[PDB]
């Protein structure tokens, strides 16, 4: 099986480690935790079934059961514990956004690559069966000549704890703008935009509060995005063309529908597990099963999310909350 | 009653006399029409009844009967129209946009302002009930403080002629972006924005096909719009706050449905005139009954859509298609 290595025990890595549990056994094993401190990572691996458990993150690197390291921290540690794990020899999956600005993704980037490991961004979005399936409607022609596309994700997360914390890499954009930038970057063919235009507000705990963005994309299209930590938005994504519009319906950072000139079709998620952390939490299956499949085919990168790619994806996101004048310590 | 005269007999005048046919007889009366020449309106007068019928717009002007004229004519042709019947003492509603740049518009309304007279553009979208409710949920702070409005309105219009057509001054903007500016002002209170970013391509025809803007409004908060007359979009318009969305449902220029943070509600259009021309066209009795409330009450303008914000609106437009770079004769 693919033997995994789970980073940090809070709830994205809860998530992540009950899909996997739930995957076929000769497909997948959760083999190690490690946390910050032993009891943590104990207490994780009893209520979890994982047979070996870490009191640091280095220890798992250098574990030689591990083949590899899903990063589960939180925003401004994932570069070291990416790094370590790559040292070490481990493929790594990382959670979003890889790093809080391009510099940490050019770095991640080029340690995997120099190393030959295998390193994805785990923009989990990307796989869901609704996304394949707009994919290949971009592929069929069947919106005729592309024109626009737009991408919204806002909710009021002024109560989520880590979500406008400016020692932790909040806000708007590195919490739910990454999905708007990766979505419309889909469309468009991973092209890197010729211009973009921001527009926003900070919130008063020193991150992004609501930002929209306009990028002008090759070939005479464009998309636009709004993001926000304290406003509803509709939270769908669309992209249209001389023929037609194709879209994610709410949640479309995890979406199960697509309408597409008006048919409506449904992926249901798998039926387990429940009781997720997260809103359709499950769908966490879909890159939990592109990463053993790349790994199997000797890929060091995803075709679906490349690292160079996600560098662009890194490059515009920093460019936008320079635009308004965001900064954190790390830039 | 209030007495109507009716300039030009395309389609758009059908409905709206249609519309004004069906009000309460004391209240309206469409009294004369007028048409490039004299069979066309003969013709008009018989299908719709309406006792005088004149090949010229002068003439209707001339008549002392007619209280108030009701301009149809193709966007190039209102403001001689309008001129027309402001020199004669008319008071005047007039279709959409009221001119094809801000200069014709700031024409207009000196004229209306020195004749002491009634001028209203006939942004009908503004006196529907679902409209009037979105104002009122704004006004009772029901969102929260504002964040955000967004808009769009395309449509594949490349085969309704005037639509696309250069020497008539079609295009997205002035078809169908109108709509959206229109919106975007009004959930920001009329006021004159900060600052604007463009986005868009031309259509083959001489025309823009498909813009998105960026509009920075004071107190931080910003909406924006895509418009297209090549491409199908949701056709729905937000604004939201800390404590929600509230949304105008498809169609949002002439909107049934009010969504208000999930809460649907639903306002019916009047039974008749069937058959419009234009889809959902019964609505244009909102407007018809709020020119004659303004009359009654002695009113020089509306101030639902006060002539200084019709100035302001189609300063928005003009730097709109100026920013990429589209031009008619008048500008
Ligand atoms: O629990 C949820 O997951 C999302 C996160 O904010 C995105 O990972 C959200 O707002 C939920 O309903
Ligand atoms: O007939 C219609 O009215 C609109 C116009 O384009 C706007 O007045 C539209 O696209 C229709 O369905």
């Amino acid at each position: 099986a693919l033997r995994w290595g789970i980073v940090s025990v809070g709830l994205i890595s809860s998530d992540f480690t009950a899909v996997l549990q739930t995957l076929p056994r000769s497909e997948h094993q959760v083999v190690a935790v490690a946390a910050r401190d032993l009891s943590r990572a104990k207490e994780f691996a009893q209520k979890h079934d994982i047979p070996k458990a870490y009191g640091s993150y280095e220890e798992l690197a250098k574990d030689p059961n591990v083949e590899v390291a899903y990063v589960g921290t939180q925003h401004p540690q994932h570069k070291a514990a990416v790094m370590l794990c790559l040292a070490a020899g481990k493929a790594v999956l990382c959670e979003k956004p890889m790093g809080v600005n391009a510099a940490e993704v050019r770095e991640m980037v080029t340690e995997a690559r120099s190393r030959g490991l295998f390193l994805m961004e785990a923009i989990w979005t990307r796989f869901f069966p609704a996304s394949e399936a707009l994919r290949s409607v971009l592929a069929q022609g069947t919106l005729g000549d592309l024109r626009v596309a737009r991408a919204e994700f806002g909710k009021n997360l002024t109560h989520v704890p880590r979500a406008v914390d400016w020692a932790q890499a909040g806000g708007a954009l590195l919490d739910l703008g990454i999905y708007c930038v990766q979505f419309i970057s889909m469309v468009f063919g991973g092209q890197k935009p010729e211009k973009i235009s921001v527009m926003g507000r900070r919130h008063e705990t020193g991150v992004d509060d609501t930002v929209t963005v306009l990028l002008q994309y090759p070939g005479e299209v464009h998309g636009s995005f709004t993001c926000s930590i304290t406003a509803q938005l509709s939270n769908t994504a669309s992209v249209s063309g001389t023929k037609g519009m194709a879209q994610l319906l709410n949640p479309c950072w995890c979406p199960t529908e697509l309408v597409v000139k008006g048919e409506h079709k449904e992926f249901l998620l798998p039926p387990v597990p429940k009781n997720c952390n997260f809103d359709n939490g499950a769908g966490m299956s879909y890159e939990a099963k592109h990463v053993r499949e790349c790994l199997r085919k000797g890929l060091k990168e995803s075709p679906v999310i490349p690292l160079v790619e996600s560098e662009l994806l890194a490059d515009i996101l920093e460019e936008v909350r320079r635009a308004i004048g965001v900064t954190f310590p790390q830039d």
